């Protein structure tokens, strides 16, 4: 498929054989389910970028790892911490603030997005980021928690997928398919 081969051309190939792995974990077929194909490796990235902001020490990643290893650092962060356990697994987990952070990525309105992870946590404790494929952002208590500048780069990378994805004519076919 023509997404197949641009998510493949696009994202660096460590985070490609990290979605597919998330993918056949679930049952899911990248060859098929190829716009959930660049929504998983978009989102791994977002993460990995977002990690890279701040401190050396400051993330714990949890996205990335396999769902038992997964829940065993969040164990293993809570009884450390004192912090509740999540009902589901968040993406990160913030040394510096003593939260989880679950990382979103929106092709609508990020206030819908945000809208649509608040609901389903009701942990509160877990911190929500949010980026859009236009550039906005949306955060818990407006706490962006990184500096403006990582901030930025991650918006820039999304508009530049989101334009490659145009030039390419998957872009339409990307957006109304969330
Ligand atoms: C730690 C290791 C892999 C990490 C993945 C993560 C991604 C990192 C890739 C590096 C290379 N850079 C940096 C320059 C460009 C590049 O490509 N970045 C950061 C920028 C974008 C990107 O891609 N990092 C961070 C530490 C080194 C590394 O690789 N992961 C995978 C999930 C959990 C985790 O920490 N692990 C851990 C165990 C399994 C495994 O593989
Ligand atoms: C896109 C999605 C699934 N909404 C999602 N957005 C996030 O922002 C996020 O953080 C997670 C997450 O963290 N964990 C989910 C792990 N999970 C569960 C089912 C599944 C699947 N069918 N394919 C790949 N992964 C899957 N998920
Ligand atoms: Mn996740
Ligand atoms: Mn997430």
């Amino acid at each position: 498929s023509h997404m197949e081969d641009f998510v493949r051309q696009c994202f660096n190939p460590m985070i490609v054989e990290l979605a597919e792995k998330a993918m056949k974990e679930y049952g899911e077929d990248p060859k098929i389910e190829t716009n959930k194909f660049a929504a998983t490796c978009t989102h791994l990235e977002v993460c990995f970028m977002y990690s890279d902001g701040g401190s050396k020490h400051r993330f714990e990643i949890i996205e990335g790892r396999d769902r038992i290893m997964a829940w065993t650092v969040v164990n293993s962060i809570c009884n450390t911490t004192g912090v509740e356990k999540p009902k589901f697994l968040p993406d990160l987990y913030d040394y510096k603030e003593n939260r989880f952070i679950e990382i979103g990525v929106t092709r609508r309105e990020v206030h819908i997005y945000y809208l649509e992870k608040a609901n389903k946590i009701k942990s509160e404790k877990t911190h929500i980021h949010i980026f859009s494929f236009t550039g906005e952002e949306m955060a818990t208590k407006a706490d962006y928690t990184l500096d403006e500048e990582s901030r930025a780069r991650i918006k820039t990378r999304l508009f530049t997928i989101r334009q490659e994805m145009a030039s390419r004519s998957l872009w339409d076919s990307f957006r109304q398919s969330e």
